């Protein structure tokens, strides 16, 4: 039996999203035929994970984004854009976007992707909320409402 | 601006799921390049919806499933299997699976798809819940735990 990583989901044709994966997720992850992974956390990639990467020849892009709690949050506009770039490159697909719980950081990146795709904030936020659930934060969505989509 | 249908989401490569679409959803639905739609409600398809179908040459498969409330629920094993058949035929993709709110009926079908794909119930249920949310019902998931995936 396969076990998709935490909060796993297919964003678009060659894009995927989820929380931090572990051993239990490799077999499934092996199914996607991932060509690269966009890691959004500053912590170093664990050993087992890295092994899986080499074994499977998956490029690892990492744009470390400090993870804070609602009271005072702050998303790096640059790092998101940097990730948005890689994501937008067809060459990099299949891509798996992931952070810690695959809710806020991952949720912001995918949110800006949607904005680019011309989705209304209403629809964009809704998708965002579907994953963050009880932990869905206003800050992230505000960051999206203000994202200057001008490529 | 585009407005994906209610609870829209991409299930797998050529499969999609959502609630009952309306005018505000067509523009977006036009993007998907849908070849067919798996409708799971017994109610007749509204006029505007039908117009869009023909205009877009989308084949409508309908497997009406009575929609009841938790106290006493009952999913037609037959109708789900039939829909699962259509779903499994690559010829039909891109497919949009949808019912009323895109939670239970749509959720079950996608649920059994995952079972086929060898996902563990734990993961399968989690996805199901992600969409039903506060309206997530045990009945449905039970129907999944007991689905005979023997093709």
């Amino acid at each position: 039996h396969l076990i998709p990583p935490l909060n796993f989901s297919m964003v678009d044709n060659g894009i995927f999203r989820s929380g931090f994966p572990d051993s239990a997720n490799f077999s499934f992850l092996q199914t996607l035929g991932l060509r690269s992974i966009i890691y959004l956390c500053p912590e170093p990639y664990p050993e087992s994970n890295l092994q899986f990467l080499k074994s499977n020849g998956i490029r690892l892009f990492q744009f470390g984004i400090e993870g804070n709690k609602e009271p005072f949050v702050n998303i790096p506009d640059h790092k998101i854009r940097m990730a948005l770039k890689v994501l937008l490159d067809e060459k990099n697909h299949p891509v798996l976007i992931h952070c810690k719980r695959g809710k806020h950081r991952t949720g912001c990146l995918v949110g800006c992707l949607r904005k680019l795709q011309k989705w209304c904030l209403t629809s964009i936020f809704d998708e965002y909320q579907r994953f963050a659930a009880a932990k869905a934060r206003v800050s992230d969505q505000r960051f999206m409402e203000i994202f200057d989509v001008s490529s």
